[PDB]
């Protein structure tokens, strides 16, 4: 039995907790998995003071080269506003992502704005001030969020870029996903970006987006996958999939990653770490979708397979798996 450590993105937590806690009963091993945020998850594994690492924001060939990584991705989930306006339910606030883009930018100061009024002509909305709430760590939901921002607000393009760290224009800093659900909670007309599994399971209540093509989406298990339905995987593994095209398309969709060291310098951590995550892409599926997490097409889990079997090798070039 081994005992594995990984570290890093909070995103998909919820889920590597839930599959732990199920490897453990099931064989033994233990895995203890530290949600940090992305950016402490790559540190962590580029200073090897852990066996895996976990980021939402993929690196670049060039730089997994050069760090001597290996990264691959697990689920699909969906990063949503999570909304604190008394009298407003879940789901019923529609939001676009120009007018997202403008509340984040601190244009947009009142929840009964007309520009939000206009997306949304039956509700009646408050003359209660925005609190944009955001995240205070370097994070994966932070780079999925302003990837997206960045694409469909030219003002946020051009002020504040994209990035895990980003000089945001305004609001309150929130450490990791739970820092930002417990602030929204406690904040009345406070807006922050979670993970679709932190709204759900803290009760927030969250918005409804447009899609690129034009339509309001819930954010639900399926409409993560859809946004994925197109992801070219053969040609790589860091997939975009905010702003996607089609029917039913989350447009804030992240797939997340697991980073691990090519050349392995302990063997049997490096074989127990690839277990894990193989024995979670064959039985771990009802486990991320009772969490609402989408799972990878088998296509792309065999193409996984496939690299590890190239890819990770201990200091004698033996394939780990």
């Amino acid at each position: 039995e081994a005992s594995l450590t990984g570290a890093g993105a909070t995103f998909p937590a919820p889920v590597y907790a839930k599959w732990a806690d199920t490897y453990q009963k099931e064989t033994g091993n233990k895995v203890n998995y530290q949600g940090i945020g992305s950016s402490g998850g790559v540190k962590q594994i580029i200073a090897n003071t852990v066996d895996f690492g976990a980021s939402d924001a993929p690196l670049s060939d060039e730089k997994l080269a050069q760090e001597g990584l290996f990264q691959f991705p697990t689920v699909i989930g969906g990063v949503v506003l999570a909304v604190n306006i008394p009298g407003l339910k879940s789901g019923e606030l529609v939001l676009d992502g120009k007018t997202l883009g403008d509340i984040y930018l601190g244009k947009i100061k009142k929840w009964d704005d007309e520009a939000i009024a206009k997306l949304n002509p039956g509700l009646k909305l408050p003359s209660q001030n925005i609190a944009v709430v955001r995240r205070a760590d370097g994070s994966g939901d932070s780079f999925v969020f302003t990837s997206y921002l960045a694409k469909v607000n030219e003002e946020w393009k051009n002020n504040v870029g994209t990035g895990s760290t980003v000089k945001w224009p305004i609001g309150l800093g929130g450490k990791g996903n739970d820092g930002i659900a417990a602030f929204v909670q406690r904040l009345p007309g406070a807006i922050g970006y979670v993970e679709y599994a932190y709204a759900k399971q803290n009760n927030l209540a969250y918005t409804k987006l447009i899609s690129a093509d034009g339509k309001p989406v819930s954010p639900t298990e399926e409409n993560f996958a859809n946004a994925a339905k197109g992801a070219d995987w053969s040609k790589t593994f860091a997939q975009d999939l905010t702003n996607q095209k089609g029917e039913d398309a989350w447009p804030i969709t992240s797939t997340t990653f697991i980073l691990i060291h090519k050349d392995q310098k302990k063997p049997e951590q490096g074989t127990e770490v690839l277990k894990f995550f193989d024995w979670a892409y064959k039985t771990g599926a009802k486990q991320a979708n009772d969490l609402d997490y989408a799972s990878l097409p088998d296509s792309v889990v065999e193409q996984v397979r496939a690299a590890w079997k190239t890819n990770i090798k201990d200091s004698s070039g033996k394939p780990l798996y």
